[PDB]
Parts: structure tokens; C-alpha cells; sequence
């Protein structure tokens, strides 16, 4: 009952400095039976929060739902509801991406709460790429 559904966004995502708050992922998650709610974890080169250029430059994500743990390294949401949340990651305004591509890894984990703790009933692994355009070239010569 358990679903998730990470993916990119799609087209018209351009070159420069954003001049707007942009989603880079969506993130779809629910379960009927019974859950304490849900943590994002971004894994290997997204730890702490990022995309990643293939060329290796770093980008900061925020997420629209859930709230950032630092040192927990993950996003989390309490939730026990049995509808279907509906989360993605952005970029704020002012960043500025170059005309490359971008990964995000990370692992979406379920969990419960008994008493005193969380564990994790539920994960999958996520992953994604977004490819960002260049608009006009620019040639001064
Ligand atoms: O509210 C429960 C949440 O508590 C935070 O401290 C933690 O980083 C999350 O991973 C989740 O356990």
C-alpha cells in the first residue's frame, strides 16, 4: 500500500539566475495502513541537501512540505493521514543554474511511532535527473 513517486519536472527550465522560486522534483508518497510519517534522505552526493552537476558543482534543494534536519541529514513530515501527500523540491529565486545536468539521489523512508520512537516500516531508494537548457546563445566576439 506503501507508494512513492519521485520524478523531475519537465521542459522549460533555463540557464542563469532563476527569477523565481523553481521546482527541480516532485515527490509523491501515501499509505492507507497505519504510519507516523516521512523522511526524505539525500544519499551519497545529494547528502546534506543537493543536486549535482555532472561537472560537480553543488545546488542547494528546499522542500515546499517538509522541514530540513540538519543533523539528522533528511526532510521530514509527521503524518498519520491515509492521503496522498504531494511534496517537491525547488530551488529558491536568485540561483543560478548552468545548462547541464543535475542528479538527485536519496532514500524516502516510512516510519512509526511507538511510544518513545520511530522505525522505519517502508523505503525506497529515489533518484532523478534534470536537465537544464541554455536559451539563445550569446556571442560578443
Ligand atoms: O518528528 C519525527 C522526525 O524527528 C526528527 O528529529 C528526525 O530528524 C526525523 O528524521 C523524524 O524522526
Amino acid at each position: 500500500t506503501f507508494h512513492v513517486d519521485f520524478a523531475p519536472n519537465t521542459g522549460e527550465i533555463f540557464a542563469g539566475k532563476q527569477p523565481g522560486d523553481v521546482t527541480m522534483f516532485t515527490l509523491t508518497m501515501g499509505d492507507t495502513a497505519p504510519h507516523g510519517g516521512w523522511r526524505l534522505i539525500p544519499t551519497g552526493d545529494s547528502k546534506g541537501g543537493y543536486m549535482i552537476s555532472a561537472d560537480g558543482d553543488y545546488v542547494g534543494l528546499y522542500s515546499y512540505m517538509m522541514s530540513w534536519v540538519g543533523i539528522d541529514n533528511n526532510w521530514y513530515i509527521n503524518d498519520d493521514s491515509p492521503k496522498d501527500i504531494k511534496d517537491h523540491l525547488y530551488v529558491k529565486a536568485g540561483t543560478v543554474l548552468k545548462p547541464t545536468t543535475y542528479k538527485f539521489t536519496g532514500r524516502v523512508e516510512e516510519y512509526v511511532f511507538d511510544n518513545k520512537q520511530s522505525t522505519v516500516i517502508n523505503s525506497k531508494d529515489v533518484s532523478g535527473e534534470v536537465t537544464v537548457k541554455q536559451g539563445l546563445e550569446h556571442h560578443h566576439h
